[PDB]
């Protein structure tokens, strides 16, 4: 499902192979704590930060992403309260954006726990929480999206007619409200909201400029690509110029920037992993120019040239089919290319 | 009622005086610009309509802005629109400044085609004003977490603590559908619409991503609920995000439009056309100092809730309970603000209500 970064030796882990053991704390920063938790997907992993705090004058820690609700991970979770958190409570979670990995768990640490140790807020933007709480509670719909453009294998479009709730099952109930340009304290450092988009609704990265460190969420990964797709209900949307705007942020931040990204190893070159991306998605976008300029395509035509070798399963076909629409809308939008229904419903792109 | 009247108004310009279209019918504001005025059933007993001359795709037709409650009449009214008011053309898609029920109720009866089923057409709205509305059309001023919001701020009177709790459905009756799925707008978009280039402004503390549209060239300002002449815009502190700042956001807000041409045209949702947007900006900003100042004097004198703030900020007032919930919103609003810029410390009583002094 996703694509691979080969260019990886052009970035440097300053902790080489170093992981912080399942239930275990890596200082990457005074006072900034990694965690890693493991995700029973191809994606194994999501990488989670506690961050040594001070509010009202109560010593604690600041979470950063919670994790799916896996028994698993909430078994983690207490280990690291019980042995790794100097016997300091939690003070408040922020979570960059409401997909399951960084939301999950976001009502049971604000609920203190297993044990019920503490009540806390939750930190969010607005379009992440309303989006969350909105997919937490939560067909066909989806269905005629992907039948418009390509799908039309009958026994999968079938499948689909007939997953987030049971891995994000309850929702703190308030928030407090994270913009782009908040200044948030946090120990001894001022973290800036750095808002994205394409990926998420209103995704939120943290700056701390004075020390050249960035929690990146899933916009900046070191080796993997950002999932950017067109889902059901917003039908024209241009995720992917979206997000290649919203990379303009980061590039402008110092080359020696300690980014700290949900998946991957900290790395150093935040620079010249948003070069590699750039030229990613202009060479994917390139491809769909090609093709688009001998015969309309629709979204299941992309798909073979834009992912080579799926041997997808259904589940892998809708994001597979959302990133090619995603590129399809981008070049529409644009006017490089020209959007028809054909006679069989299904919607085609072809060059102006 | 809850909303301040303007004792400046004569301060602005009305280039159409008290011209007003009758319900039912349009008047020309601007080339290609209708303006509609529907009733409403509470104090503010009406909301302007916006239908803008356009062309999509090569088919003539209408861009409408913001929707009206579902009311009988305001269906009626709308019905009688397409019949004699349209030229025969039809609805090319339907933009929605906010998810407040007056402007997004009948949202999705419009795209559908109305009571006749006339075309089919996407909704326009910025991402938080849609989710927030598909949310609470699944409230702010109703359920037995308003109750609990407005009680921890001062309000112990058992009738209306019992009237919000059966205010559940408030919301749901007026927003009875929501569109399945939209067109996503964002600060500084350009949408062309007829002969014009409309700009995205948006505006925040009123509500969660308030769209308004700027026609810079020829000087035309959809405000939304932003900029009114008469009354002002309602700043509220609701449940589900009780330490917001909705006024500090409200009021940095409006420096978008305190940089506007002098001689715009704003179009706003409740009042009329005027002229003036610099002088209704400088109006506001007076007002909410005002307002700040006889918080900050209460907290000085006694710890104060939201519940005592009211009867100061809204002088002898008889005030509903669809009143005082907004009229409580709105003191916490101020009070907040002043807290979270450390003028005020808060506090939680034996009696579990919040209050605030001044810090020291
Ligand atoms: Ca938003
Ligand atoms: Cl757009
Ligand atoms: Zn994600
Ligand atoms: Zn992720
Ligand atoms: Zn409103
Ligand atoms: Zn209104």
């Amino acid at each position: 499902h996703h694509h691979m970064n080969a260019l990886e030796h052009q970035l440097d882990y300053p902790f080489a192979d170093t992981l912080p053991a399942a239930g275990d704390t890596f200082e990457v920063a005074p006072g900034v704590r990694w965690l890693r938790m493991p995700l029973p997907f191809s994606l194994d992993h999501i990488n989670l930060w506690l961050l040594r705090d001070e509010i009202d004058g109560q010593a604690g820690w600041t979470v950063v992403d919670c994790g799916i609700a896996s028994d698993a991970i909430r078994t983690h979770w207490e280990q690291i309260f019980d042995a790794h958190l100097d016997g300091l409570p939690v003070l408040r979670v922020i979570v960059t954006h409401c997909h399951p990995d960084h939301f999950g768990l976001a009502n049971w640490l604000c609920e203190g726990g297993d044990k019920r140790r503490w009540n806390v807020r939750l930190w969010m933007t607005l379009g992440e929480y309303m989006f969350g709480c909105l997919m937490a509670a939560g067909g066909a719909a989806a269905a005629d999206h992907f039948a418009r453009h390509g799908l039309t294998d009958a026994a999968s479009l079938e499948k689909l007619r007939n997953y987030y709730s049971d891995l994000v099952p309850a929702v703190p109930p308030r928030y407090r409200r994270l913009r782009d340009g908040d200044a948030v304290t946090i120990g001894t450092r001022t973290w800036r909201v750095v808002t994205g988009y394409g990926h998420s609704p209103e995704h939120c990265a943290l700056h701390s400029e004075a020390d050249g460190v960035l929690i990146s969420g899933d916009m900046v990964l070191p080796r993997i690509s950002t999932n950017v797709s067109v889902f059901d209900l917003e039908p024209e949307a241009n995720p992917l110029a979206l997000y290649l705007q919203s990379l303009g942020r980061y590039e402008t931040m110092a080359p020696d920037t300690l980014v700290l990204p949900s998946h991957g190893k900290p790395f150093r070159g935040v620079r010249t992993r948003i070069a590699q991306l750039r030229a990613h998605h202009d060479a994917r976008l390139d491809e769909v120019r090609v093709a688009c300029a001998e015969q309309p395509m629709s979204a299941a035509d992309i798909v073979p040239i834009m992912f080579r070798r799926r041997e997808l399963d259904i589940h892998q076909m809708t994001f597979a089919l959302g990133e090619a629409i995603a590129h399809l809308n981008l070049l529409w939008l644009a006017g490089e290319l020209v959007r028809e229904q054909g006679d069989d419903g299904v919607l085609r792109f072809r060059i102006a």
